[PDB]
């Protein structure tokens, strides 16, 4: 398959000389990224670095020192040089909001971080695809359904009309098509919505979010939960860390049994399942609350994050959003582009 995977290092130029310092970003930053601070300034680096170096620890579950690192960066860089960096606290702290325990507070009190991050740079940028998707992501994330789809609805006119004015042709988005895809699933449209998950899985089939889990989801609401699982076992065998295709596998397959499960849930919900350890009024009993919790998710499983497109927000490369020309679209995958 294609290959999104980050850089895994990095070499700083030294000032004075012109040799230069190589960074492992997989074991060499420190735990307090104040010392590459020190170095960043000291060798007046360049900003895409301190943005390299912060996304190095966002995807190594650092996100606290991500943010260090580039709220640190807003004391050195001036001006319009700013707007990146609010660009990445932005992202930052979406991904924070998403949060798999936030109280409704905590989660605003992070979007409005993220808000905060966005007017600042949209007043530098404002065409700039990395906070046009994040206004779109906010609404969102807020639940405001209807306004995303409708910003979402005017950008991509926005970006037509700016493709007839630059004499080209346009290339489908893919975070705008999996956005669309999302609020597509919210309104219920589950027929709009499934076409551009498959849509997505044969333009990117190492997109992230796997548009896979959109795949299923749609299946599952209509009605066809046999390919619903079989788009979710497809995701998790992708990727086994995909927390949420193992319990969509695990939730999906559990439609005696209520201990097979339990035991399962714990590898990798299990609340609201021994609740419902409590005539098969019952069997329509577990029926219901496994539907309704595979339902509880209103991220639908398919985090949006710019932090997994390589040059994206580090160099202000949007190459990778549009994904890939050639497509071996695999056994399993060619599958799921079936109609329910
Ligand atoms: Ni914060
Ligand atoms: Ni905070
Ligand atoms: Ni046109």
């Amino acid at each position: 398959y294609p290959s999104m995977e980050w850089p895994t290092s990095l070499d700083i130029p030294l000032k004075a000389s012109e040799e230069l310092v190589g960074i492992d970003l997989e074991t060499d930053l420190p735990d307090d990224p104040t010392d590459l601070k020190t170095l960043l300034v000291e060798e007046n680096s360049e900003k895409e670095h301190w943005l390299t170096i912060a996304l190095a620890y966002c995807n190594h579950g650092k996100t606290n020192e991500g943010i260090k690192l580039i709220e640190m960066a807003l004391d050195v860089f001036q001006n319009s040089e700013r707007a990146s960096l609010h660009t990445f606290l932005t992202w930052a702290h979406l991904n924070l909001a998403k949060g798999q325990s936030l109280s409704v507070e905590t989660k605003e009190h992070e979007l409005t971080q993220a808000e905060l991050n966005l007017k600042d740079a949209i007043g530098f940028d404002p065409t700039w695809i990395g906070n046009m998707l994040a206004t779109v992501e906010l609404y969102y994330q807020r639940g405001h359904y209807d306004k995303a789809l409708e910003t979402s609805d005017l950008f991509v006119k926005s970006i037509h009309a700016e493709d007839h004015r630059s004499g080209r042709q346009s290339k489908p988005n893919c975070l705008f098509l999996l956005l669309r895809a999302k609020l597509l699933y919210q309104k219920k449209n589950y027929m709009a919505s499934l076409k551009i998950f498959q849509e997505l899985l044969v333009i990117n089939p190492v997109l992230q979010p796997d548009p896979r889990i959109g795949i299923g989801l749609c299946f599952w609401q209509l009605k066809d939960s046999k390919m619903a699982i079989k788009s979710w076992q497809r995701a998790l065998q992708l990727n086994p860390k995909n927390t949420s295709a193992s319990i969509l596998v695990l939730l999906g397959e559990f439609r005696a049994l209520s201990d097979l499960n339990n035991i399962f849930s714990e590898n990798q919900v299990l609340l609201t399942l021994l609740q419902t350890y409590y005539q098969l009024i019952n069997s329509l009993y577990i029926k219901t609350n496994v539907t309704n919790l595979i339902q509880q998710d209103e991220d639908l499983g398919m985090p949006v994050d710019l932090m997994k497109f390589p040059g994206l927000l580090n160099k202000l490369d949007s190459k990778l959003l549009y994904g890939f020309d050639n497509v071996k679209l695999d056994k399993d995958d060619r599958i799921l582009l079936r109609d329910p």
